[PDB]
């Protein structure tokens, strides 16, 4: 907020492969999930549906309270507007891109939101408004949403038709991570409805890509911070996420499930026996045979560099490792047959590091 930064649309149409990926609209359908996707995360809303048309429009809505239409003081148009026609971006000191990106690379983008009982419906053709914020038609005070509607412009993409089979691996992922979240999806040129709700999350999924039924923390918090995760020791998968989007380069999150372990089998070692005590295990060692998904779910994620792609919150990495140790150690303690499998496969990892 130090630094606040507002421009006109016309960076992102003269360079729109340094703002989305070229090959097809799909990261502009990104861009609108994500937004529906942090307004599930702030507990508002529960459902988002996407409809893919025979024209080649996308579609996405959901039952939040709505993106919001009060008129901004300074810049004199809604929120609605403001967000669609200007590129934000801001920080701390100079030296994600936002729905602005899509409507910039759109022929055409519609919006209907519906909050406090009003329906609003505004229009957009490449990046400006050409029908102004008007109320359609009334609805029930708690019948609350935001819906986009938007058409990819050729010229900016190599191809307009969606990848479907990408977008469906996605919209799982989504699903999988978030058990208060059911995605809906319809494809009318496919002919072909698909619903995504996970009641017990990643539950299973470890099993279906020791412990022989492995361990998993189920959406533990502390304060606005919540943690999810599941993991094994095998002979795979490695999969981290902050806020409902993939982190293939880790972080702090990561670090956090790494160390928690570690204190955890270091513990447990100590307090028990299994002639290893004078083994010189590290996290690396406990952590080796590791196949795991953490997710995170914080407030302000900060990253580094200028991607997206590896946690940074300096307290999130105690966050989650005591969160791992804790819980760990109480089904250490109560699993001793495979307490010890897991301890004795974890020195021999040892050893042959030290060898
Ligand atoms: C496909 N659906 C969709 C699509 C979409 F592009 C945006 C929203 C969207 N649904 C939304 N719901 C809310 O809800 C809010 C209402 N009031 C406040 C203060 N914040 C968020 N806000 C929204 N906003 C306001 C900004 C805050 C974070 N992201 C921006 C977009 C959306």
């Amino acid at each position: 907020k130090s630094i606040e930064v507002l421009t006109g649309l016309d960076p992102v149409k003269k360079r729109p492969g340094m703002y989305t990926n070229i090959e097809n609209p799909n990261h502009l359908i990104q861009e609108i999930i994500d937004n529906s996707v942090d307004e599930v995360l702030a507990g508002f809303a529960s459902k988002i549906n996407i409809t893919l048309y025979e024209d080649n429009s996308i579609e996405v809505a959901d039952d939040g309270r709505g993106m919001p239409v009060d008129i901004h003081p300074e810049h004199k148009m809604s929120g609605i507007e403001l967000i669609m026609t200007k590129l934000h971006s801001g920080g701390k000191f100079s030296n994600g891109v936002g729905v602005s990106v899509v409507n910039a690379l759109s022929t055409r983008l519609e919006a209907e939101i519906k909050r406090d009982g009003n329906v609003y419906h505004i229009v957009f053709e490449d990046g400006f408004k050409t029908k102004d914020l008007e109320i359609i038609d009334n609805v029930g005070k708690k019948n609350t949403g935001t819906k986009i509607r938007f058409w990819p412009n050729k010229k900016y993409f190599d191809d307009i038709k969606v990848n479907f089979k990408a977008l469906k691996n996605l919209l799982e992922a989504k699903a999988i991570l978030c058990k208060a979240l059911t995605i809906k999806y319809s494809n009318e040129i496919k002919k072909e409805k698909l619903t995504w709700h996970f009641e017990t999350g990643l539950k299973g999924y470890l099993d279906h890509k020791l412990p022989a039924e492995p361990f998993i923390i189920d959406n533990f918090s502390n304060g606005d911070s919540y943690l999810d995760a599941v993991f094994c020791w095998c002979e795979s998968i490695k999969n981290s996420y902050v806020n409902l989007i993939p982190t293939p380069q880790d972080g702090t999150h990561v670090t956090g499930l790494k160390n928690g372990i570690y204190d955890a089998i270091k513990a447990y070692i100590e307090k028990n026996s299994l002639s290893v005590k004078n083994i010189k295990i590290t996290a690396n060692d406990s952590f080796a045979q590791l196949n795991y998904v953490i997710s995170v779910k914080i407030t302000n994620p900060q990253f580094a560099g200028q991607t997206k792609e590896k946690l940074s919150n300096k307290d999130v990495t105690n966050f989650v490792a005591t969160a791992v140790k804790d819980l760990l150690t109480i089904w250490l303690n109560q699993n001793p047959d495979e307490a010890r499998q897991i301890v004795e496969n974890i020195s021999k990892v040892a050893q042959k590091r030290i060898n």
